[PDB]
């Protein structure tokens, strides 16, 4: 059955450079592109950027079913097409089966998932046809939707507490004031504080070097009143993003209903907000 | 009524960057191009270069009507598109009209008449988007059909001559040899010489100095039994190219059946060949 | 006297555009920057990113002055020389100086202060000329630093305050929760309150519409225990950025000894910190 | 001993991309190239062209050699540099190595000898930073005078000959009238005619199969007095261009003083005039 490829995948994901080494291999099979579309109606060059409007994403919309119409309606030679958007948007995502069965195609996906961080790497690099940071934020929170990954929302029963983070937090990567002032002042407010870092707990040699150094320095110096630490093990070389996400559904979301977050580095806030948890980022953290 | 203008010029003669600031400035108004939707269906690259395939162009054909009637099927807020290609091919345009007439709409033509020199210009620096030399030769072959601009062919009655140039022909800008020889084989052959030259004829204060200088070396040094002789008028700075194509219209042509044309410059032989002449370039006249 | 005109500004500023325009207009005026001679040293193409190393840093020291010898012991044809880089290092700075009097040249300064909110807004759609947050930050540091613009630093004898703002930050743009619950905490700690709003005050044909409507939300419905309220003037068109950082220097910092800021507009929060006010940033604010 | 790699190739042969994949892995080289020199100095964008001139030329120059100076003049950990222009100059190479001795630096050549046609067809694509033909023609004409390529000229004793093509020249790819006249009359002249052909000369399973169809179309159709013919061997799938300068040396240019060369096809009428025979083409021949 003639086939309708949706690539689903954020701005800068891969979704082209597959469609076209994918199309350069398997004959029969034509591309389907909106941002194409967005340029030729308006005659842009590349340094142009065009300007939303419903009337002509109303026109692109309509270019686009045309043409699976018209080239699907191919020969035997003609094996399918390949849609090659975001295809993050359910409610045309759905638009596009129910448009293929009342004509006998059948519909398949080609997943880019990306990370994050590499993401956001990209599409700054991508010059011209970078993307706001926005509208990448609520792309790739429609990656997650659509991949079924988990969104935080308290969890009663446990109390209410608030993480922090050490390196560049509550310390100036001595201690950095204000914030350790804020531990406390949650800490009399009847809050539960659940310290939390991404420095590897140590060395092969010795797997809590770090752990007990930072420990230390949290409760001797800071005088940090924490009811819970947790750090990145020893021999972890994932992402703080990845590997903090990790630590919060394995220890804190089961025995806390978390209410706030203190942290610094960007990917990690990024993190954090996007799964549901509200996060104050108390200093620039581009790194 | 709604309106579909097509633009007639050749490859790199304005065209595109005309539509688009038409359409920048002209609400209601959006293009059509094949060349997008070419490198769409195909997902390629700046650097990639399509490969022509007739089921392909039949797509894209298929895609620019289809869009056609969506677009001016919209409101009264649209009025009318742009079609922005080559639009040299008669056939297919008579198409768009025979079209445009069973839908209500009217067809208007916007034409970039550029010279050829300057479109040779133009396109080797085009880069990718550049295209061959003889499809560039073709297409403006085509302009020129379009434009009803004269082709020649023999004169009845008149004798049978062969035309040559000066500089760089019969001499090397001291005599060129077997191109001399040449002049007089066609001589005895049976043959007029008309030499032409687009060396002006001098200066504003003695307005044939140079005409006399090379009317004297054709007939003393070099010893061409021409019949006639032509050059640039002195205070013409057109080109080469548009000088000596009108002094054949307007000498020659009347009062000779042309059979040949020796020359060197490419302009110039590029324009021999192209109105009728055959012409023979005896050596590289790439300035 | 042979000049060496230095551009003082910072990533996508407009120093190359400038020298370009400027060299194309003034004889003997030649371009002198560092990027192209990290560029060709390593050979490499536009997609391509270099890496820092000081070996080669030295290198390209090495071969800028050397080109402003060569060039400048050129004839009186050679009016002068441009050192398009950002210029923004005191250290060096100083150093093209002393090496212009020990040779007889005097040296200017051609100085290219674009905004911050217009600084990002270029850098991201540089492409792979684009420069990350943290060095584009970091570079907008010494511009200021340069151009001599004031950062702030407590208010001895003022009491402790805490600025806040309104939309986002202590409201949703009903009540911002956690955000409200802080501004009363550091109302317990000891701290003034100073809530803060880029809000228009009114219409022309009512000043302070707005204004009253804010506050009294923030009174009535928030319960902010404010000390003090600033909003932006009626008809003022200037950006949120440039706006706040007036409304401090002319009302708070004279009054008070502030200590931290809670908003959530990145070119706000940029710019506090940018003066030496911590900030922490509520939620994602990229707009 | 730190070496100086000069690079001999012509615009387009690979030099840039052998530089910079080569320094990718050789640690402690480093480039030096005239055209980026050439686009700094002016500040220039890469849709800019740069104008010839003596003064930025010897500018130029002078960074060169400067900037040889200073970095091979670094540690021991620079293994030497990579001068990354055509080098055709032999003037100019010469003067490298003289420098290279009173420096205790030694000098090595990499070639690039990319075949015409491909060179033609990489600097059409070339863009912005292509080149005109007569200076990709004469840059050619120096990379033959560097490897020693023969370049004929004339053969006493054996008698005056013209070479002539057939598919295209003789014959209308019926035959061609003005050009089988010419055959003749260089025929009364007192000439011998040399036909010659790229056409392969037949089939696996009939070697001869065209071969023989021209020699018979030459002789009893044309009726072209030849004295000789040679063709394109079976099972050769070489260059017409390469192929035609092979039958030349081989058989014609001993048995023959040459002195014309009537053909069509560019690429062979470049190579023609290029070893040194003089080649009038009669029809564009752009294939
Ligand atoms: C950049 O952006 C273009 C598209 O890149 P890619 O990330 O692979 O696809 P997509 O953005 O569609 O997911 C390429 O030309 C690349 O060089
Ligand atoms: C080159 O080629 C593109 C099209 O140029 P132009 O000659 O104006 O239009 P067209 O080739 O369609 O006639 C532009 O981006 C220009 O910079
Ligand atoms: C982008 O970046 C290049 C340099 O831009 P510009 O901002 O004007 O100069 P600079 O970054 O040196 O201050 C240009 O080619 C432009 O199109
Ligand atoms: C084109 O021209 C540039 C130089 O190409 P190349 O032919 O490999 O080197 P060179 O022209 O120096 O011999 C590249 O960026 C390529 O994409
Ligand atoms: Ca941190
Ligand atoms: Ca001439
Ligand atoms: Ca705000
Ligand atoms: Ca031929």
């Amino acid at each position: 059955m003639k086939k309708i490829i949706l690539t689903i995948g954020c701005p800068g994901s891969g979704k082209s450079t597959w469609a076209r080494e994918f199309i350069a291999k398997n004959p029969g099979f034509y591309n389907i592109n909106r941002d194409d579309y967005r340029q030729s109606i308006m005659a842009h060059e590349e340094r142009d950027e065009y300007k939303y409007t419903k009337k002509k994403e109303g026109i692109v919309t309509g270019m686009q079913f045309d043409t699976a119409k018209s080239i699907l309606y191919g020969g035997d030679s003609v094996k399918g097409v390949i849609i090659s958007d975001t295809n993050l948007n359910p409610e045309r995502r759905l638009a596009w089966e129910t448009f293929a069965k009342e004509y006998g195609w059948k519909v398949e996906h080609k997943v880019f998932d990306v990370p994050w961080t590499e993401l956001v790497k990209r599409n700054s690099k991508r010059g011209t046809k970078a993307v706001p940071i926005d509208v990448l934020r609520s792309m790739y929170k429609s990656m997650r939707e659509y991949l079924g990954l988990p969104v935080y929302n308290g969890t009663p029963g446990k109390p209410k507490a608030v993480i922090f983070d050490v390196d560049g937090t509550l310390a100036k990567m001595v201690i950095n004031p204000m914030v350790v002032e804020l531990s406390k002042m949650y800490a009399l407010m009847g809050y539960q504080i659940v310290v939390v870092s991404g420095r590897e707990s140590g060395t092969k040699e010795d797997p809590t070097k770090y752990y007990r150094m930072t420990r230390k320095w949290v409760e001797d110096i800071a005088g940090v009143p924490l009811v819970m630490q947790c750090q990145r093990e020893q021999g972890d070389t994932r992402k703080d993003d990845v590997v903090k996400e990790e630590i919060f559904w394995k220890h804190i979301a089961p025995h806390f209903d978390v209410k706030l977050a203190i942290d610094d580095r960007t990917q990690v806030v990024e993190m954090w907000r996007r799964i549901g948890v509200e996060c104050w980022q108390v200093a620039s953290g581009d790194f």
